[PDB]
């Protein structure tokens, strides 16, 4: 859509917030959670036609995803979760929907101040993950 646009580009990670408790949550040991929290990665959001990719570039783990909005598609996660996913766009934010093993997970995305904020939810777990754009 126009609203996808506005997520076109590469993003730096400039700040967190309780990602190590939410890697926790998932199940992620200390021993990678150590080497997670300390990368800075970067995020690459790119559209082809009806087709989105997302690309993470860091030194813990390299992924990328391709999807149609609103179309489920199987996803291996970073943490090596083989989850059933599915992305939709509720007004201004993109929210990824992760279900595997009985449990659920939100990555959401939106922008705010030129910022991409990104919420990473399970259960009482609350990650505020903040990205600059490079362009
Ligand atoms: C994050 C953590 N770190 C720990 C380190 C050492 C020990 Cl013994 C226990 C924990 C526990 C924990 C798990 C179940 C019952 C009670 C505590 C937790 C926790 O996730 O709740
Ligand atoms: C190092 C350690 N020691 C523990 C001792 C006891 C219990 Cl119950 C839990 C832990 C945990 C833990 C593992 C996964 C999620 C949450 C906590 C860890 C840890 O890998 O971070
Ligand atoms: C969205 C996501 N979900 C995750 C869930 C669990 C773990 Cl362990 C890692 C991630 C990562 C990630 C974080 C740092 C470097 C590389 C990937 C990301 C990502 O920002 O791309």
């Amino acid at each position: 859509s126009h609203m996808v646009d506005a997520f076109l580009g590469t993003w730096k990670l400039v700040d967190s917030k309780n990602f190590d408790d939410y890697m926790k949550s998932l199940g992620v040991g200390f021993a990678t959670r150590q080497v997670a929290s300390m990368t800075k990665p970067t995020t690459i959001i790119e559209k082809n036609g009806d087709i989105l990719t997302l690309k993470t570039h860091s030194t813990f783990k390299n992924t990328e995803i391709s999807f149609k909005l609103g179309v489920e598609f199987d996803e291996t996660t970073a943490d090596d979760r083989k989850v059933k996913s599915i992305v939709t766009l509720d007004g201004g934010k993109l929210v990824h929907l992760q279900k595997w093993d009985g449990q659920e997970t939100t990555l959401v995305r939106e922008l705010i101040d030129g910022k991409l904020i990104l919420t990473l939810t399970h259960g009482t777990a609350v990650c505020t993950r903040t990205y600059e754009k490079e362009a």
